């Protein structure tokens, strides 16, 4: 479409921006879709990612800004948000202000009001609405990326409620949904009152195959070919041509073992001693050293136990071809762009068989446009499951997208904020709200009976009052703005209004709530019961029987003991080994606990309980109180802070007055950076 044919709808300046990015002509599906893209009607675009639907959304947002509007772009994950924000920055060159929402817990991010394109997640967009962010009402166009996640038990409900809140607030809102292909995507279009464009076109053709007992059968449509080959050669022939290989495994253990195996192959072709160093800079425990050795050899594994920095290092080096093979778990976020000529799937389990949808998502990553004439996706399978792999996955179709909203926890969680935000003042109005959801579109089931039960539960919890009408209480408003589960708020409020808590008491209180991630109690964790009894008088409760409540309690206690070791400055590798977790797990647990500690303190303040104040910053840094002054300094975390403090250097003044000693204690380069920062701040 020559791109210049777009100059009438987006500016000629915008065409210029596209040319500077290299885009001279559009893909066939894009050219077919642009007319609907530049209309004012709601629109659903269902295409593979490689077919360029994000660019179509971008041009829609650019045109919306020229028309005097303002666009909110929502993604399901923070990482996806960073990627899209950085990619959208190019539009600043023609004067568009691009913003991304903050990490703050209960903020309005009012600064974003003057942006023309705002990137956020769906949870954060809902939070911004709950906190009365004033610029939401100025949004004229909402783009919902990955709207097929309506199918997800974890993420679908939030998408339904967010879209409904925005459409009821602004009748003139234009909604654009971006989806993977699925058999019923037009039902999503119908829910949005939208036009649609659906296409399976991809820029690189994909062939899909099964490897069984040393024979590969490969399919282009209904036509197949056969080859005598093994897994190792399938990887190596690709590595030798810098083609990029992505291997999916079911478990972390499998991914690590396969990455170590393949590193022997990749070592013949590359060495990255700098990348090995980068892998080890935050952590150098057992997993990290194994990963660093893989990376120096040109391989990597990729799972939730890596630190975020390690994941970023692996992803960038893979995009650069320094890392030849990445062995990942199926948790690998869809938005992580990992261009590979060849995808190899050895992960039959996920959690629970792998969905056809998930297999197809792994398969569609194969084929690097402009490099590969063909992408290959290969399932490795035993002779027993070979027919299943051929017939249900290779020749399968992705499942129908079906609402997961109709579950009591989602109904309770969202009904609280619907009532708090004023979207519904009566039971009939609450039912009317839910009649606008995708759930209702698919099922036409009125939830009156279930919603009544949920409202009664919220009323027994002190979150709402059913007077003449339905209203939030003070606690309900607070809980809604904190974005915690109503049950979490009830537990916090009930305990903190009755008693003061020690450290372990408040950590355990956090670990009682449904929002906290808890550790699994293993057969070797009898010390957890010992510690639970020894500390029981510090806890907000202790079970009476040895019922299943007791096992749940032991899980809460083990998680609280982990957080306790964290804030008592235990070495993080020792924490990982003691609790059977990886460094990335400890970071994720700590971040979740920090968020919930903040919410617990807000509730504590409202009831006049001072006994958990100070916990949140300790959880944030993993330090005893004495170190807080030091860790607020940039480049000073728990380790450097403890080293300085133990040498008598206990605040920024001491650092500045003892530069030489500081340099001997934590390194001269580090000390120069730290002194520079402190002198800057004064």
């Amino acid at each position: 479409m020559k791109v210049e044919e777009l100059a009438e709808s987006i500016s000629s300046y915008a065409v210029g921006i596209l040319k500077e990015e290299g885009i001279e002509e559009l893909f066939p599906p894009q050219a077919e879709a642009v007319e609907k893209v530049f209309s004012g009607k709601n629109l659903l675009l269902a295409m593979p990612t490689a077919a360029g639907k994000t660019l179509l959304a971008e041009m829609a947002m650019v045109r919306e800004a020229i028309k005097g509007g303002k666009s909110l772009y929502v993604v399901p994950l923070r990482a996806l948000a960073g990627e899209k924000y950085e990619s959208f920055k190019k539009w600043e060159k023609i004067g568009l202000r691009i913003g991304i929402s903050t990490g703050d817990y209960e903020s309005r991010d009012e600064h974003l009001g003057d942006c023309d394109i705002i990137v956020t997640t769906s949870e954060k967009a809902d939070s911004l609405i709950r906190n009365r962010a004033s610029w939401i009402k100025a949004v004229s166009c909402l783009v919902v990326d990955e709207i097929h996640l309506l199918d997800s038990e974890k993420r679908g409900a939030t998408l339904e409620i967010l879209v409904t809140k925005m459409r009821r607030m602004n009748k003139a809102l234009r909604v654009i949904g971006l989806s993977a292909t699925a058999p019923n995507v037009t039902e999503i279009a119908e829910w949005l009152d939208a036009d649609y464009y659906v296409s399976d076109w991809r820029p690189v053709p994909l062939v899909e195959g099964v490897l069984c007992e040393g024979t590969l059968e490969l399919f282009d449509g209904a036509f197949s070919t056969s080859r005598r080959v093994k897994f190792e050669e399938l990887v190596e022939e690709c590595v030798a041509e810098n083609g990029g290989v992505l291997v999916f495994e079911s478990t972390r253990r499998g991914a690590e073992k396969t990455a170590v195996k393949l590193s022997a192959i990749t070592a013949k072709y590359v060495e990255n001693e700098g990348l090995e160093k980068a892998i080890l800079e935050e952590n150098e425990g057992e997993m990290s050293r194994k990963l660093a050795e893989c990376v120096r050899k040109g391989a990597a594994f990729h799972h939730a136990g890596l630190l975020n920095g390690q994941r970023r290092v692996v992803e960038d080096a893979f995009r650069r071809g320094n890392i030849k093979v990445v062995v990942a778990t199926p948790t690998l976020a869809a938005g992580v762009n990992l261009p590979a000529r060849r995808v190899i799937v050895r992960s039959p389990i996920f959690g629970r068989p792998i969905k056809v949808s998930e297999y197809k998502q792994m398969a569609g990553r194969a084929g690097r446009p402009g490099m590969d004439e063909r992408g290959e996706a290969i399932i490795i399978v035993g002779k027993r499951d070979r027919e299943i792999a051929v017939k249900r996955y290779i020749f399968g179709e992705p499942e129908r997208i079906t609402s997961k909203l109709g579950v009591e926890t989602h109904l309770r969680f969202h009904s609280l904020s619907i009532i708090c935000d004023g979207y519904a003042k009566t039971l009939e109005e609450l039912e009317d709200f839910f009649a606008d959801t995708f759930f209702f579109k698919q099922n036409e089931i009125s939830l009156s009976y279930e919603l009544e039960r949920v409202v009664r539960q919220l009323e027994n919890w002190g979150m709402v009052v059913e007077d003449h009408h339905l209203a939030p209480t003070k606690l309900g408003s607070l809980v809604s703005r904190l974005y915690i589960d109503p049950l979490t708020g009830f537990i916090f409020h009930d305990v903190l209004s009755r008693m003061e808590l020690s450290d372990i008491g408040a950590l355990h209180l956090i670990c009682r709530t449904p929002d906290m991630e808890r550790l699994t109690v293993r057969k070797t964790d009898s010390w957890v019961e010992e510690e639970a009894f020894r500390l029981r008088k510090e806890l907000s409760y202790y079970p009476s029987d040895f019922s299943v409540e007791y096992d749940w309690f032991l899980s809460e206690v083990k998680t609280a003991l982990c957080l306790k070791d964290w804030i008592e400055e235990k070495d993080e590798d020792e924490i990982c080994a003691k609790y059977g977790i990886a460094p990335g797990d400890l970071r994720r647990i700590v971040e979740t606990a920090e968020w919930l500690s903040n919410a617990m303190n807000r509730i504590a303040e409202e009831v006049g309980n001072t006994s958990v104040s100070g916990l949140t910053e300790r959880i944030k840094h993993g330090v005893k109180e004495e170190l807080l002054e030091l860790v607020r300094i940039r480049h000073i975390g728990r380790v450097r802070a403890r080293k300085l403090y133990n040498a008598g250097i206990r605040n920024a003044e001491d650092i500045v007055r003892h530069r030489e000693k500081v340099a001997s204690l934590i390194g001269r380069g580090i000390a120069e950076r730290v002194v520079e920062g402190i002198s800057v701040k004064s």
